């Protein structure tokens, strides 16, 4: 038995022994990939004929054996077992594949639960619930033999034009980092042999493209880059031990991220100590030539990406095959190939693949997690406006109007399988239609709740056709209340309004949906506006014309029930905005953590034509009950530069309905050596409060958490005063106080705390 | 006679001698300033009583003795002479003051010509004409005893929300740099003793604020900062020998520019060799405390600004008085004060102030430069659209409609005196009186003998549509409707553009868009005239009107130039210096995007909008047709510090004489960094009679093409450069390429900034 085959040997011994046995061809094969669909016949069965050509020298990864094959979970598990058996038994060294899938909103394949989108996850402000979600996703994935999920997205979004806003955790580096760490911890667990490699993406800056345009330059200066864009990745690497990173398609200031050694190696590996694998975004190596025009051919693109620190070319070997030629021709050192192969082999050993690369097909039946999906949907929906119309009485006659009340397809996000796969489509068409039919609808939910309603489509999500307006207006006039359900169709194709590749310059609700809302409102009937969307839209032309507004970030299969639960008060809405809502596209960007000079035009404050304040601020979300904050304690009042302050507030549900509050901690600083945000989120806690219940929320805030970059790009804590602002949104501050850092300016070196510890205690009798 | 008083001594000897004689209090006073209006009595005469307090220890500068006092030129000159006499005769050392004024669009005071705004100057693509302008401004300034003009603005604008777009030369670092060097050369001349110190502003990045918002953060990474924002300043420093720089109010990435030594010293002085003075933007030192919240008091703000490299606090001493206290308390070294005072004294000696600080009041009468203002206005107006309606025949009955046809105030830019000073009852009446003498758009139509009726239609601001009916009725009775809409520029809430007036959504102000659309509904031919300071979204009007003229805020020559162009007495020849977005949500749009810029991948467009601007950089039509032929590029292979000569023939094949602005764009792929697909690197305005052909020649040194590599080195790399010559950035007529051959070159020390452009037969 060779040392690499021997599970009694330490991982590093097995890696070194295996690498010493490998040919250059076998090494380069470990840095590439093949699509699952390239390995199947016409009946979705493993094809030995196709494997003999593609797998003969081994392979790094199989790309989406479930997601790219339209196989049911047991069929996908059988495919993955036959691929692994071919590699284990019919290649010289018997190295198994790593399998990856998309899993942002759950495993992206037939049979997997459609969880609410990432921006909905962030709107829960409940990191533990997201960890519970990805712990369930972990088991779904391991059942089909998948080792790696291409999630989560840690791109910080302040530009709602961008079609991938829905895949983010929003604008706050703090909230994004906290949701990201929980997401990763759920997927991976402690021993990765029993878990799924998380893939934080898209490193880094990809959410800040010129004009909000997909793949366009992300031109971010250094302190902003470190504190806003890199921070959540840094937390995922150092605190959550994330085992994969995927690069950004964008350039930063002239340098494509896929060709940037200073990013993918010097920051991620050298500064931060990342020991996992870097996987390319799909085709990101090839497009160094085709798109960015900095590589003259596929071999130059391969060299740039390997020097940068990409270990695996996804989704299929294309440039990385030329790494063999580059070594043979004495252009690159085989030592640089060895470095990448060592990272891939180490992770394959840690996943236990050399001990057991197979799964039990009899167990590959994925369980529904509708329960978890519903908890997220119920906690994620945000009450943006309520003049008192909500919650509705069940005896009111409803006119249910709008395309997103009537089309279950429009509840789906861009990485939910039945929306995403439409890009390929452009026997399979009938399979999609059949699975679509099983998703419970908004109509179904109103019917189950026993509401007397009539439905009018009103208009499509896209186009200019107003011929359905008259029917909607007529049912509105015959009803007590109009529930107008409008928003997006998310995906990758031209008929989609949001999603990857679907950027919206002017932030108007798609098609004639705004005009539909305004025509319904002209009847004089009460109007509840339900936004089923992937991005903030400009609501300035409808906000004062409607009685209530619910923001329902693309909720997946649990959406209908959660919406109707909230409308009728069976659930007390508790979501809070994780991203600011601009008044208009021309106001972009708006975000809560502006510097003193940000968020305003000096010296009149506003634009000529527009307020500089967002229409709804970060952290905004109303309730059917009232929360009363009291008894701010901050101890001690003077803390040294690596000390800790404990901030406590009492929160009482003083209303008549049980409900959750998301208590938010904002920290402000002035008279630093650099300008600082006037307020920035640095802690939060979702707290359940029965009617008349009072609890204490405690924030344990280490000074490490407040560190920022000074004039000389050093991470510091400087003596001075920090303002403490606790409240129900970034604007709805309820209690304010301060503490001082006392002592010598501190350079924060090495490992440091990222997060405030947030918990609940009994309030005093 | 002390050495400093002796003009036979070299200036370094005089500076060292004077510095050695000065008290700390006298040194610190040279780093401050006083407003002109603080030194006058209620009749605008020099007040010895007020000077005794403010000037007793000398002074660095007097702020706007003309611009801040509402004095006519001879009265301003008398005031300046009396200030200088007090300094020379009643202070211990007799150091004269430097006087500054605003002068962007000409000296900003009573009696000075209102030249077209800077964005109009750029639209001429005629740097020699702008040098001619600032040569005239130089003489106007020296007549009143002014030594320094706070111009030009070298901020590169790609965000038309920003209210100071009108003060810029537009989006192109190349065109901004080339207009800037000519502007500076005109103001200064060769011997500054005979000229005016130019002040390049606002160093640097001030035009790229978050959301287009005045003073908001300008968060620009390093290569973009070097190649877009710094480049024009670098050219002004190294090629035009500019003698003053003013800082930006904005932070870059957490550091206010007024507190940034790495910017105001390490780049400007150390890397570039600048030897002049840095003046603060007004109150930029104090607001390190009040606005940015990085200084706890005025003494900390003073320390941050002096360490950064601000030599003079403007517009009045406030924080810099505490520099005395900071030395006496052993917080800063007097050597750091000496360094700033040395720069200020050197420039005072170079200006000849110690030999003759006075002017002849009998000669202080400023001459009109309406001739130069009219040449700029006639060359700056851009024909954006023309279906053939223009030029009009003189016998057509005109319905002249809109607020900007009727209100001469709306022809003025934000640094033209009679608009700017409104930001502040004796003054109100004086402004009204001076306004009377500015020729109007109505005056120009009358002088031309046009049969027209005028209807206001609406105001620039507000929602009042009650004037619409009168406009629609005169349109229905006319042959053609000429609808003249746009901005009111200045600093107050009633202004739609100008400093502090940022427009988020780029809709024409008020109900002007609705006025245009109601007039078009009559079915009459419509000529749309935009008298504006920024690009506006024309998406809802462009397809409804027959012709569109862009008239950047033209000042006093505007009426005549507009009527000249409409009737074809002048063939329009302006070209856009800034892209026109389809919508605010499209921002930014600019011609020199990287291959991944200017598009959304992989569908190309937004869901709701093209990614292409409505009108591109360099766009401008003519009443004639130009035919480009015979592209030559020689040699086809050049080494990395070599030179290529690009020639094209241009023939006016139409029936009207006209100027063409021939534009050279360069592209590069397969560099070590991504490069613009096309970027302006040369241009030439060429006069062509009907049926005339000329050769345009571009001498392009490889220094001009240098860019920053992965290691932030300025390089020329071997490979292919694409040559694109045309009538706009989109209307490319002829393309070819040449190669750089040899080893990658690091471009060190002095290098060429500009393509040499000329005409041959
Ligand atoms: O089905 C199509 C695939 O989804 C891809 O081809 C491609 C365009 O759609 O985009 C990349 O694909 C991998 C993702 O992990 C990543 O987030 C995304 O940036
Ligand atoms: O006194 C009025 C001033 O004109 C103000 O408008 C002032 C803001 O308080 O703005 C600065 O003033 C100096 C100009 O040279 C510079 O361009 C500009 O940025």
């Amino acid at each position: 038995m060779e040392l690499y085959r021997d599970p009694s040997q330490p991982i590093e011994v097995r890696v070194r022994d295996l690498l010493s046995r490998m040919t250059l061809e076998e090494k380069v094969a470990q840095l590439g990939s093949v699509w699952g669909y390239e390995l199947i016949d016409e009946r979705g069965k493993f094809s030995r004929e196709k494997a003999k050509e593609l797998l003969k020298n081994g392979i790094g990864q199989i790309t989406r054996p479930g997601g790219s094959t339209n196989l049911e979970p047991q069929e996908a598990a059988e495919l993955v077992n036959e691929i692994q058996r071919f590699l284990v038994e019919e290649t010289r060294l018997g190295i198994p594949a790593m399998i990856h899938e998309e899993c942002l909103t759950g495993y992206m394949g037939l049979g997997g639960t459609n969880f609410p989108q990432a921006i909905a996850m962030a709107s829960t402000w409940d990191p533990d619930l997201i960890e519970k979600m990805t712990t369930a996703v972990r088991e779904d994935m391991r059942k089909i033999g998948a080792h790696q999920g291409l999630a989560p997205v840690l791109d910080v979004a302040r530009d709602p034009r961008w079609g991938r806003t829905e895949e983010t955790f929003g604008e706050s580096p703090y909230l994004v980092a906290r949701m990201g760490v929980s997401y990763v911890k759920g997927l991976q667990g402690e021993d990765i042999k029993k878990g799924v490699v998380a893939t934080v993406k898209h490193f880094a800056g990809y959410s800040a493209s010129e004009g909000g345009k997909n793949w366009a330059p992300t031109n971010i200066p250094e302190r902003e880059f470190k504190e806003v864009f890199l921070f959540p990745f840094e937390a995922a690497v150092k605190e959550a031990n994330v085992l994969s990173v995927m690069n950004s398609y964008s350039e930063i200031d002239g340098v494509p991220c896929a060709a940037n050694r200073k990013l993918l190696t010097d920051i991620l590996r050298k500064d931060w100590g990342f020991e996992g694998i870097v996987v390319s975004d799909y085709f990101a190596v090839k497009v160094l030539e085709d798109y960015h025009r900095i590589a003259r051919d596929k071999s130059e693109a391969a060299r740039l990406a390997l020097e940068a620190g990409i270990d695996v070319e996804l989704p299929k070997t294309e440039c990385y095959q030329y790494l063999k030629d580059l070594v043979e021709k004495g252009i690159i050192s085989e030592a640089l190939i060895d470095e990448a192969v060592t990272r891939v082999l180490r992770l394959k050993f840690m996943l236990g693949l050399f001990e057991n690369p197979y799964v039990e097909v009899e167990k590959a039946k994925i369980e529904s997690h509708r329960d978890i999906a519903l908890e997220i949907a119920r906690k994620s929906i945000i009450l943006l406006k309520n003049d008192g119309i909500l919650p509705l009485q069940k005896n009111k006659k409803v006119a249910l109007i709008g395309p997103n009340a009537g089309e279950v397809r429009n509840l789906l996000g861009d990485y939910m399988y039945l929306a995403h796969i439409r890009a390929l489509l452009d026997r399979l068409k009938k399979s999609i239609e059949e699975h679509m039919k099983s998703i419970p609808s908004v109509l179904d939910a109103f019917k189950e709740e026993g509401i007397e309603f009539e439905y009018a489509k009103g208009c499509e999500v896209t186009g200019e056709d107003r011929s359905g307006f008259e029917e909607a207006i007529e049912i509105a006039k015959k009803s007590d209340v109009a529930i107008v359900v409008v928003g997006d169709k998310s995906g990758l194709t031209l008929d989609c309004t949001t999603g990857e590749s679907r950027d919206m310059a002017n932030l108007k609700l798609p098609g004639v949906q705004e005009e539909l809302v305004l025509e319904v409102a002209k009847t004089g009937k009460p109007v509840v506006l339900v936004l089923i969307t992937g991005r903030p839209y400009s609501l300035k032309n409808v906000v004062d014309k409607v009685n209530a507004i619910l923001q329902v970030w693309l909720p997946g299969e649990a959406g209908g029930r959660a919406i109707v639960d909230i409308i009728y008060g069976k659930v007390n809405p508790s979501g809070k905005l994780p991203i600011s809502f601009p008044r208009s596209a021309g106001q972009i960007p708006v975000f809560h953590y502006v510097k003193p000079s940000g968020g305003r035009s000096h010296w009149h404050g506003d634009y000529v034509d527009e307020s500089t304040k967002p229409l709804f601020p970060f952290g905004h979300g109303l309730s059917y009950t009232k929360f009363e904050y009291s008894n701010l304690r901050i101890e001690p009042k003077e803390v040294p530069p690596a000390g800790e302050v404990v901030i406590k507030v009492d929160v009482e549900n003083i209303g008549d309905r049980d409900g959750d509050e998301v208590v938010q901690l904002y920290i402000g600083r002035e008279f630093a050596s650099v300008t600082r945000p006037v307020k920035e989120l640095k802690g939060f806690k979702r707290v359940s409060l029965k009617a008349k219940e009072k609890k204490t929320v405690v924030f344990r805030l280490h000074m490490d958490v407040l560190a920022y970059y000074n004039r000389d790009m050093k991470l510091v804590v400087e003596p001075g005063e920090f303002k403490v602002m606790v409240g129900s949104s970034s604007e709805d501050i309820r209690l304010t106080g301060s503490f001082s850092v006392v002592g010598e300016k501190r350079e924060v070196v090495g490992m440091r705390k990222f997060f405030t510890e947030a918990c609940e205690e009994a309030a005093a009798l």
